C-alpha cells in the first residue's frame, strides 16, 4: 500500500532500456530521470527504469512515483495508454444501496418502466482516508432516490453503478455545493438524476445526454463494461 511499493507492485525492471524517451519527464530511458531533483526514494534511484506489467510501457520508476500526486488508493494509471493498475476505490462511508423497477415511464422514456435505486448512508465517525479521522461526519437528504429508464443503456449503467457502489465510488465525505456544509457526506463526480420530471426543480429527464454522461463519469473512475465481465 505504501507508495514505493506500489510501484514496484506493478512495473518490472528493465535491464537494458531500449533507446527511448520517458513519457513523463521527456529525458531518455538511458539517462536520468528528469524528475530526480524533486522525488526522493528508499528504493528508487535516478536511473532505475521498468515497463508496467500488463501493456509493456517503460518509464523512470521515480517518474511513476511521483505520478502516484494523486488519491493515493493503490492503484496506477499508465501515462500512455491509461491501462489500470490495481482498482480505484473512494471514501464512500457505510450505508445501504437498494434496487427497484417499475413499469411507469420517465419523460422521455415512454417505451419502457423506469429503474428506481434508493441509497441510504448514515451519520458517522470519519476513518482514517477521510479528511478528519475520528472527526464526526454527516449525512443529509438520505434516503436519495435516482431514475434511470429501463432500458438497455440503463440497464447497463445500473450494473455499472452497483460496481461503483461496491468500490466506495458513488459518494465521499466533503463539502456540499449547496449548502456549504463541511464534513459531510456528498455526490462523487458520478451524477445521478434525483427527479423524473426536469420541470419541477430544473433537474431531471428528459436529458438526452444523461446516460452518455454518466457512463463516461465512470469510466473515469475506473468502472468499466469490462468490469461486469467475469471468467
Ligand atoms: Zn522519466
Ligand atoms: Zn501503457
Amino acid at each position: 500500500p505504501e507508495p514505493e511499493q506500489v510501484i514496484k507492485n506493478y512495473t518490472e525492471e528493465l535491464k537494458v532500456p531500449p533507446d527511448e524517451d520517458c513519457i513523463i519527464c521527456m529525458e531518455k530511458l538511458s539517462t536520468a530521470s528528469g524528475y530526480s531533483d524533486v522525488t526522493d526514494s528508499k528504493a528508487i534511484g535516478s536511473l532505475a527504469v521498468g515497463h508496467l506489467t500488463k501493456c509493456s510501457h517503460a518509464f523512470h520508476l521515480l517518474c511513476l512515483l511521483a505520478m502516484y500526486n494523486g488519491n493515493k488508493d493503490g492503484s496506477l494509471q499508465c501515462p500512455s495508454c491509461k491501462t489500470i493498475y490495481g482498482e480505484k476505490t473512494g471514501t464512500q462511508p457505510q450505508g445501504k444501496m437498494e434496487v427497484l423497477r417499475f413499469q411507469m415511464s420517465l419523460p422521455g422514456h415512454e417505451d419502457c418502466g423506469t429503474i428506481l435505486i434508493v441509497y441510504s448512508i448514515p451519520h458517522g465517525i470519519q476513518g482514517p482516508e477521510h479528511p478528519n479521522p475520528g472527526k464526526p461526519f454527516t449525512a443529509r437528504g438520505f434516503p436519495r432516490q435516482c431514475y434511470l429508464p429501463d432500458n438497455a443503456q440503463g440497464r447497463k449503467v445500473l450494473e455499472l453503478l452497483k460496481v461503483a457502489w461496491k468500490r466506495r465510488l458513488i459518494f465521499t465525505v466533503g463539502t456540499s455545493s449547496t449548502t456549504g456544509e463541511t464534513d459531510t457526506v456528498v455526490w462523487n463526480e458520478i451524477h445521478h438524476k434525483t427527479e423524473m420530471d426536469r420541470n419541477i426543480t430544473g433537474h431531471g429527464y428528459p436529458d438526452p445526454n444523461y446516460l452518455q454522461n454518466v457512463l463516461a463519469e465512470l469510466a473515469a473512475q475506473g468502472v468499466t463494461e469490462d468490469c461486469l465481465e467475469q471468467q
